[PDB]
DNA sequence: CGGGTTTTTGTCTGGCTTCACACTTGATTTGCATCACTGTGTAAGACAGGCCAGATCCAG
């Protein structure tokens, strides 16, 4: 827990609420501009680099047969290592306010002289897939040698018959379905558990060896921030799978929050948003066993005056138990800073 | 495809209004053309080029 100041480079304008830092061996990397790429970086994937306290965006290049994706504001981010290191993207939001729902895969196919040389392959699915949408989170799971991915329920918009023109934007929670993925071939399936009862965005979700835990979130549809955790604990045997959710006590009320892993089998939780005008300052720990799971308040951070009083604030993962989040200012625009916790 | 029964009107009828209608000229009052100018055009992005830095290679 130790605040410091980030100063910025020219190319400030280019940061935005919803942004994604993906990690690649030690070197950690930008995705998610505002607006579409211009002849700065054609690709749109930034190194992001900090030196003396100090950022440095520089421009990034793909391969011979990559995929040039569109900059997405609300992607669901996740590690797979089942090889070639290698992250998951999926819906996410267009400059053009349209929800994407094809699947794109980064990878690192080139590097040298630091110079790394990404290859983004694009992923469709068939079967029960899941309406485009943003704000969910998507996990992966490993059972009896075998990898499979989690996606829970999001948020999006009218469905394609009540949208109407004079309420174009409007926004209802997806329902509350567990999509199982597989990577390998594509075809996803659409399961249905009691104990899911009303839709769920924003969310966090812990993974691990076979189990999700999903903590947290805020609800649209009566516009309450439930205090409830689950345990998604699937299996994968030689036939079909089996889902299961058992509800949990001892939740957290938190939106927004940025998630970060300190530990071997240990992650500590920043704030989020704890009400509508009321901002979660305190953070969490949570502490892993084999079947069990702990929460506890860490000692606050020292806040400084400026985000004492900031109504919003946003941020994402660096990697490195490291949390970059940034303050917006006035007219320059957004004030930027680093949180380290071991 | 046209018979009854009221509406809808121009007159017949001649005799009472209140406005209409020839001329001036000297003003007096309106109406309209003319002339040199006006505002709204109002922040960033693409690209080549010199410059060191540092990596790339040479030979004792």
């Amino acid at each position: 827990m130790s605040l410091q100041m980030v100063t910025v480079g020219h190319n400030i304008a280019l940061i935005q609420p919803g942004f994604s830092l993906m990690n690649f061996d030690g070197q950690v990397f930008f995705f998610g501009q505002k607006g579409w790429p211009k002849r700065s970086c054609p690709t749109g994937v930034f190194h992001f680099d900090i030196k003396q306290n100090h950022l440095k965006l520089k421009p990034a290049i793909f391969s011979k047969d990559s995929c040039y994706l569109p900059p997405l504001r609300y992607p669901a981010t996740c590690s797979y290592k089942g090889d070639k290191h290698q992250y998951i993207i999926h819906g996410g939001k267009t400059p053009n306010n349209e929800l994407s729902d094809k699947i794109y895969i980064m990878s690192v196919a080139c590097k040298n002289n630091k110079k790394v040389t990404f290859r983004c392959t694009e992923k469709d699915l068939v079967g029960d897939v899941p309406e485009p949408r943003y704000g969910h989170s998507i996990d992966v799971v490993y059972s009896r040698g075998k990898s499979m991915g989690v996606l829970f329920g999001g948020r999006s918009y009218m469905p394609s018959t009540q949208r109407t023109t004079e309420k174009w934007n409007s926004v209802a929670d997806c329902l509350p379905h567990v999509f199982l993925i597989d990577f390998e071939f594509g075809c996803a399936t659409s399961y249905i558990l009691p104990e899911l009862q009303d839709g769920l965005s924003f969310h966090v979700s812990i993974a691990r060896n076979d189990t999700v835990y999903i903590l947290g979130g805020h609800s649209l549809a009566s516009n309450i921030r439930p205090a409830n955790l689950y345990r998604i604990r699937v299996d994968l045997p030689l036939g079909t799978p089996a889902v299961n959710c058992t509800v949990l006590p001892g939740g957290i009320s938190v939106s927004s929050a940025i998630l970060t892993q300190t530990n071997n089998d240990e992650f500590v939780i920043v704030g989020g948003y704890q009400l509508e005008n009321q901002k979660r300052m305190v953070c969490s720990l949570v502490s892993l066993g084999d079947n069990t799971i702990e929460i506890s308040e860490m000692e606050t951070p020292d806040w400084t005056s400026d985000i004492k009083h900031s109504k919003i604030w946003f941020g994402s993962n660096m990697g490195n138990g490291t949390i970059f989040l940034g303050i917006p200012g006035d007219n320059e625009a957004f004030y930027f800073y680093t949180l380290r916790c071991s």
